């Protein structure tokens, strides 16, 4: 029985069968270590092919993930990589803000002025971006609801455009404000003339129109207008990096516009031309306190081409399954190949589970000795549920995508310097 | 195996391999002791890194679960920490109450006066309390209700206070007494002018908001009005302690509007100004006695900066699952990193699985003696049975991190009443 | 294995490790017998600290539930408590009923006069008690109904009693007969003119206030009136024992009616100034038979001050499943810290597997003819149960106590009064 | 060597299982017994009740007819749901009475004829309008059954307590008329004053023009059930009809197999009595509203219910599966007559059902301790037919028994007209 030790939590054993492999941290970096420049997870480089095959950091609050992706970003960076990153109280920005970058805030000084206007090209682009507008309904019924807020966004909001007053407060103020005949009225000529009126079933939605929008809209009318596109910043390769951020005490009233730029990076990169040597990167601080959105799951599986590399943060498997819906949730999460288990609360016995559960089982040979020698089969997990939930901060396991073992890994707290003021208040 | 007796309630072991490790009371006690001052749970000195990660105590009726909770904000007290207190009957304001400390009753004749007008500040504060209200709906119908509840109650205390007559009683009859008519008359010149009217499903959706509201701000109403503010205590470091305090045969009325307050206690603290030297507690008597709360989530996994340490005691899995849904109760339980286990009743043996699975398994090596040889078993460190068979005054402590759990005693101390719990005001 | 024989049905052991310990009824009777004078249950004494931490029975029909309901009735009377009792057909009012006792039942010549308004003293009684009147929704679209009900009930039994006509006549002639229009006409100056007016859907929960009213009603205005307030009773030390019988023909006709009762004693002691020596004691015969008590809940988790201690029967975990739903259910049965296992139908294995995992497992060494074993095990088997034969049965006390297998007598008591009269 | 699993050294707990011979002399008792099976019922087992679960051909009518008639022998009555007059042409005597709207031997019958108090009206209007089947077909069931007992209450009381009064005034009368009717009832304004309650109406009406159509066919007369059941010469019940009418006449025969659930509550306590309710297939009722409180207080009136089941979804399909589970739960009594290799759940739970013993083995080559199923899913599911497993309440052993297939003499046509 010499295997298992410095690796394996459990008896050791003499030989390995199948399953999930365990190393050591020293040994896995020794085996992901790679000839090009990479980017590091825990202090392990990542394959760079796992790379746009996503990562999905799951943890409890204060178990390392602030220093794990800010190490990500800070290697990534070093690369020369680009991207997006959903900075909550703008940490990530006061540490790797440049001047050439961007912030998008509604009430921060220094953000660009913006509006989803400035992101259509296309016809096409009407409803692919009242999508990211009008992120999908957490019931069935509430995305019914939801159906008809973007119908009669996109129509409005195609009108407005064409009469040359293309503006949200225009827009809020016809799909909120105004009578219910004046709106009627107003969409005569759209391609939602007629549906929303005829009967007490067309009005009733067109009522659930409204009260959708005046939930999403709000934010989206405060918001400084300007020039800036999400999708042309995409297309110039000496943008910099964007950098979303928000005040914790206003998450609940900036969650569906902040959920609007989310997505419309994941829609926009999929439009963005064949470029092998792009790397953007999506940094989702946490996924589930994000709204439902629409384009996340089709950006985790077809932005390879555009260089799209996700990284998001996950706390109890229930958060997103509460949004997501279970099947969606399951879908969504099993598109990040690789998982980061940085442990959780021994009053969680249910997520500890799921994650011991991914970082699998393997099956071994072990000398079960007797003294006054037998050799039994026997399948285990890698880490017990317990092992998780009574891991130390800044020590994680990482499961890196495709056929590579897994390995307890501890974080470094490395220091940065505040570069740039977090939040600039003013008008 | 000469280890895990006096400690691990099953067979003594060789060898321990993996999983959860329990320790004497006595061994617990010297490993979390600390320079530092400290708090005490049920004895054991807390660790102080697990302070602002919350401590949930599950347990049945009459376990101890008050000699516990009087004993952790007895030692907070004498650190000279801040706290609020959900005080049933006022037990805890009759032991710690001081005179600079603060009551929030509608029925005690020291109460403060209070409305939830005191707490704005800014623009986005209205639908930041409104949500303190108006907690979420059980189900997701019921939050579509609520929706609109918090649409009405925004606008119309938006409105009264711009006309100069921000009144709770103003407020409650314009939501609520006023006709059909009256309110939509009012309404105009609101963001909920035209979301209200219009259509059928318009007014079935206001018709559900003056219900909500009917609901909830009836204690709002009766509530001695005045100038305290929760926010401006938050920040006043010479504040003293706050006790929300009720007498119990009127939880049910008073439901509402206790959890308004915990709620405000929940976001408010997210925006106190970082201080590394500030410490509040928040002590949620039943935690499944409130309704759900808006922000309580939030404050579990944000409130670290402001220094909040939430203790929260439950009981059957089942109360929080009703209160919250399976999926958020879940989240919310594993946002508390400490546990302590009371036991529980022998007629709820799901509970006592649920609390045998979070306080865990271990693998161990034993020998099996015969008239010798080593094997490997798993095994819960603590049955379900141990649990429900636990003697009152004996519990189970659980810290977070990579600490063993303990079975420890519960001294009941004496403490003098120095304040008369309820001071009603009738001969 | 010297362990096990004549305590534990398994196979006996050398040494028990740990979970739950399974006693001799003589055994447990010596364990649990204190110097204060106790009530008991199946024989066994009761230990003092876990009578206010309630009791349940469950057991299928004929298992003696009556006979251990009626000791322990019988005990704590000769000690001198004072309680309630929902009593099926009047039994235990005929073999326990005094002169200064009270009956509750409104087609009994001797029963109390009474309505919900004599429990009314401060305002927040209102929706206190509208609570008892109209017990929780199966459903939530149940409740939400329930609720419009309460709110019309509260609003307009507020009203009359103002206008000095509190009479449930009046009451239930508005909330059920009287027109849409004189109705809302009546709620006039009321917290719910305006709430149920307005719009169709206002018009909706008013019709839905008025079904509900329309169910839960009718028994309250046959009830003789009469000026007993159950408050007023639960506060005179020499008030007695209430007694709410009635015909089992009239079951489904007086639920509502019972469960009011039921549940009036529920919030009621909530607010009963603190007396360290009250004993109030709560019989409530079948659980699942009474409606979704509103404050059932609270009176299991806060009597301890009042001195109130319940005693319930049950038969299938599916009966309160399904009047409270699986999840209030299980936090409803986890208020009761002390267990007494009757013996089930074979046909219902499910409620015998509850049980068996209720009386839990425990994990013991035994010598395997020789080596030594560690296993883990019900001390009380599914089959085991439901091959219990009558008046046998589990009794699992609160805390740290050993269960123990125990024989019912039949003790036979003399009917001092009439069950029923008129 | 009466258990199907390898041979055993030591039972330690559990369910025991006996030869049939030994079951039946350690139930046989000195009074007069009924048998299951030829497995002479517990004289205190009887009032518990017997669940008669087996497919279709497996000894069930031999069962019923054993127990019947035994039964019989000893003077006891019964009511019988009788699937094409089976029981009535071979037990039927001149005394005897029958229940079938297409028999010319039928009694007058309405369900006026059981109200005797106020409470009645809707103590049997629970009868006459079963349990709906989702909570919102109760809703509806709801609604019918106020129209139903305030539009009775009030024909009763205008002298006109007829049953085709009644169906008319809530089914054919137009909404405005039914709705004028109502005045000076108690629900005169239920009904109106919006659209829910319009909505209401119309779902009452509706829910009535299922149940009642049958009621009015019913030959109208004076017969009480609730009278015959006072009556201790009255003889025994027989409910029958025409398979190829069964869904016809599943909300009537529901009806008064409901109507003698409640009535038994009703009757005077006599130790003597003892009265049969043979529930052919419980399933293929409606969900009964009384059923239940009639298998759990029925003793006292000497009430014994023996129904029979199939699959266990079937049951759970229509009362749900916590109120069947409840249901099951009430019949102490179990025999499982063999079923289907394509139903592993219902064998599954009869297997469970049975139960599991734990018990001591010698590994020939030491102890070994073993928790098994006395039956085993696969030995129910190849039973062989006229074979059952016999299980008595209370603590007695279970047995594996023949069934003796008797004959008996036709002494009455089983349907006439």
């Amino acid at each position: 029985n010499s295997v298992g030790q410095g690796e394996f939590g459990g008896a050791p054993f003499k030989r390995f069968l199948r399953g999930t492999r365990i190393v050591s941290g020293g040994k896995l970096k020794r085996m992901t270590r790679e000839k090009a420049k990479q980017v590091t997870v825990a202090g392990v480089p990542m394959p760079r092919d796992a790379e746009p095959r996503h990562l999905l950091v799951n943890g409890a609050t204060g178990t390392g993930k602030s220093v794990l992706l800010r190490e990500l970003a800070y290697t990534g960076l070093l690369r020369g990589d680009r991207m997006v990153i959903v900075d909550p109280n703008g940490d990530m920005l006061s540490k790797f803000g440049r001047d050439k970058d961007i912030i998008l805030n509604p009430y921060d000084q220094r953000t660009k002025g913006w509006s989803f206007f400035n992101e259509i090209r296309n016809d096409y682009d009407w409803q692919r971006y009242a999508l990211s507008v009008v992120p999908r309904g957490k019931t069935d019924e509430a995305e019914e609801w939801a159906s008809y807020g973007r119908l009669l966004l996109r129509e409005t909001a195609k009108k407005l455009a064409l009469i040359g007053t293309p503006s949200m407060r225009e827009l809020f103020h016809w799909t909120t404000i105004a009578t219910f005949d004046d709106l009627r009225g107003f969409l005569e000529g759209t391609l939602a003339e007629s549906l929303f009126a005829g009967s007490n079933e067309a009005s009733k939605a067109l009522t659930s129109a409204r009260f959708v929008l005046s939930d999403k809209l709000p934010e989206h009318v405060t918001m400084p207008d300007g020039d800036f596109s999400i999708r042309s910043w995409l297309e110039d390769p000496n943008g910099g990096n964007l950098f979303i951020t928000w005040r914790e005490d206003m998450g609940p009233a900036l969650r569906p516009l902040i959920s609007a730029w989310v997505d419309v990076v994941c829609t926009s990169i999929l439009s963005l031309p064949e470029e092998p040597k792009r790397r953007l990167w999506l940094f989702i601080d946490e996924l589930a306190s994000l709204e439902k959105l629409a384009s996340l799951a089709d950006a985790l599986t077809k932005g390879r081409k555009a260089g799209l590399r996700v990284v998001a943060g996950l706390q109890s498997t229930s958060q997103l399954d509460d949004v997501y819906g279970v099947k969606e949730a399951q879908t969504l999460r099993a598109s990040f190949r690789s998982l980061v288990v940085l442990g959780g609360s021994r009053t969680d016995p249910k997520t500890n589970e799921d994650m011991s559960l991914s970082l699998g089982e393997h099956e071994v040979e072990r000398d079960r000795y007797s003294k006054n020698r037998a050799l039994e089969r026997v399948r285990e997990r890698v880490v017990m549920p317990a092992e998780i939930a009574n891991l130390p901060d800044l020590t994680a396991y990482v499961g890196f995508a495709g056929n590579r073992p897994i390995a307890k890994v501890p974080l470094e707290i490395k220091q940065f310097a505040n570069r740039q003021p977090a939040f600039v208040e003013g008008t």
